[PDB]
């Protein structure tokens, strides 16, 4: 009924399906996975070609998507391999693969476009007149949960300032062991916010609370009067657990128009802005969001741009077509 279909529960993939279903909603990252150059690849070992696969068949099957040929392209086909790994290490590994594989083609730095940040990290001596400033890049945001009530609370707590005391004194080469202060300060935000809230250090429940319209021009160096830092809610990863029995669901607003849809493997249901947001705040049942997608309004319109099949080239159609046709045999 909702227009979107669902991905196989194939193992303990756990938060896999929920990326799968994420970036396959980051449409513009979509119609680039789809122009990439890999007719001459091999069927097996090709992590990119199984990422267009996936992302063919969500977007013309109306029964669940496997996700058997992706697994094992990328080696994580042991009982544990991705209770080892985060949902962090998954999408860098993914995404690796993807913009690589985009070297060279018309769709170069669809990666960098989306989710590339920039970000000043610096060291001020107190006493001493000199300062580190290192401009860093940045894909994501990691967000720390405990204390913290809210996102706004998180980034005040992640662009707050460091004590370099005592025992942690600053190096300041030439001038010695001075003491200083450590912080960060955003310089740009990408049009794709993707924030990991650190709840898995154990596992912590408590309430933490996101909108779903996010200001953080207030976190700038510098603000746009043209572009502000106004970001709109698009996912919520969710995961139910402690320490065991670990459940994991997406929640997203594909069009960024605010209906929302519950994506829990196979069944794809849709849902009230309630379910997606509020009731994934936790806190007092166990259900709480992990990670969040954020997509600038600016950007809106670019990011979420409408996919059609004459989005995807005939060369990769007709190669998904006769796979299809082998294991129809
Ligand atoms: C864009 C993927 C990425 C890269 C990365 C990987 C490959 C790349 N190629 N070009 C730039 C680039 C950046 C580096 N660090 C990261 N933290 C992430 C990331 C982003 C969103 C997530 O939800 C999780 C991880």
């Amino acid at each position: 009924h909702t227009g979107y279909v669902g991905l196989k529960n194939q193992g303990a993939t756990c938060y896999m399906n929920s990326l799968l279903q994420t970036l396959f909603f980051t449409n513009q990252l979509r119609k680039a996975v789809y122009m990439m150059p890999t007719e001459g690849d091999d069927s097996s070992k090709s992590v990119p070609l199984a990422l267009q696969r996936v992302f063919y068949e969500l977007q013309h099957s109306d029964k669940p998507v496997g996700t058997k040929k992706l697994t094992k392209s990328f080696g994580w086909e042991t009982l544990d391999s991705f209770m080892q790994h985060d949902v962090q290490e998954l999408c860098r590994v993914l995404l690796d693969n993807v913009e690589n594989k985009m070297k060279g083609t018309c769709v170069e730095g669809t990666i960098p476009k989306l989710f590339r940040g920039k970000m000043v990290s610096y060291i001020q001596c107190k006493e001493v007149d000199y300062r580190s400033d290192r401009r860093e890049d940045y894909y994501d945001i990691q967000l720390s949960i405990k204390g913290k009530k809210n996102i706004f609370e998180s980034f005040v707590d992640y662009v707050a300032v460091e004590q370099l005391d005592g025992d942690n004194k600053y190096d300041a080469g030439e001038h010695g062991l001075q003491e200083a202060e450590k912080g960060v300060k955003f310089l740009t935000l990408p049009p794709v916010l993707h924030l990991q809230l650190m709840r898995f250090m154990i596992k912590i429940n408590d309430r933490f609370e996101f909108p779903e319209q996010l200001p953080l021009d207030e976190f700038l160096q510098k603000t746009d009067p043209k572009d502000p830092a106004n970001y709109i809610l698009h996912a919520v990863l969710v995961h139910s657990g402690d320490n065991h029995g670990g459940h994991y669901v997406v929640y997203l607003n594909p069009k960024g128009d605010g209906k929302w849809c519950k994506f829990d493997d196979d069944v794809v249901s849709r849902c009230t802005k309630e379910e997606a947001i509020e009731h994934n705040y936790g806190g007092h049942h166990c259900t709480n969001a992990y990670m969040l997608v954020y997509i600038r309004e600016s950007k809106l319109s670019e990011v979420l741009q409408a996919v059609t099949d004459h989005d995807i080239p005939q060369q990769l159609v007709e190669r998904l077509q006769e796979e299809k046709r082998i294991e129809a045999q």
